[PDB]
RNA sequence: AAGGACGAGC
């Protein structure tokens, strides 16, 4: 386990909370082998955001399943932390409920979806794209759960072993662009 | 949406 598997940004603190209280209220779900709140260089004063980094990949996903968060009086805003090798990336700093799914071919239906992303989170639909003239099935399909982090948890890994093919899976992006 | 670490002349 790589520490950007391991590590959440934390945005929306408040500026009165440090590295220690950020410490403190994580340390409940683990060992934090790293954590950072972030700086003005001239003022000193809290940008607002941070980031804690857990022992285990355990660890992240009990905090992220213990939600919501609250730190000096505010509900702030946890999120896995894309590697920094994919800042400036299309969607890389996306949040979204949805999962684009390609690579799933003519044979794969709903149920196969399902069973395979269920333990990542709730799902609320799962859609298989066909095309409107013919009906049949066009290798894609979305999954919506009803929150961010399962899809952001997915996307760690590009490829999933879904009904017998090697899936890659990414972030729903609009259309709309897209 | 990045300070450190990984990797500062160790």
């Amino acid at each position: 386990e790589k520490e950007q598997f391991r590590k959440l940004f934390i945005g929306g603190l408040s500026f009165e909370t440090t590295e220690e209280s950020l410490r403190n209220y994580y340390e409940q779900w683990g060992k934090l082998t790293d954590c950072v709140v972030m700086r003005d260089p001239a003022s000193k004063r809290s940008r607002g955001f941070g980031f804690v980094t857990f022992s285990s990949m355990a660890e992240v996903d009990a905090a992220m399943a213990a939600r919501p968060h609250s730190i000096d009086g505010r509900v702030v805003e946890p999120k896995r932390a894309v590697a920094r090798e994919e800042s400036g990336k299309p969607g890389a700093h996306v949040t979204v409920k949805k999962l684009f799914v390609g690579g799933i071919k003519e044979d794969t239906e709903e149920h196969h979806l399902r069973d395979y992303f269920e333990e990542y989170g709730k799902i609320d639909t799962i859609e298989i794209i066909t095309d409107r003239q013919s009906g049949k099935k066009r290798g894609f399909g979305f999954v919506t759960f009803d929150d961010h982090d399962p899809v952001d948890k997915i996307v760690l890994q590009k490829y999933h072993t879904i009904n017998g093919h090697n899936a890659e899976v990414r972030k729903a992006l609009s259309r709309q662009e897209m």
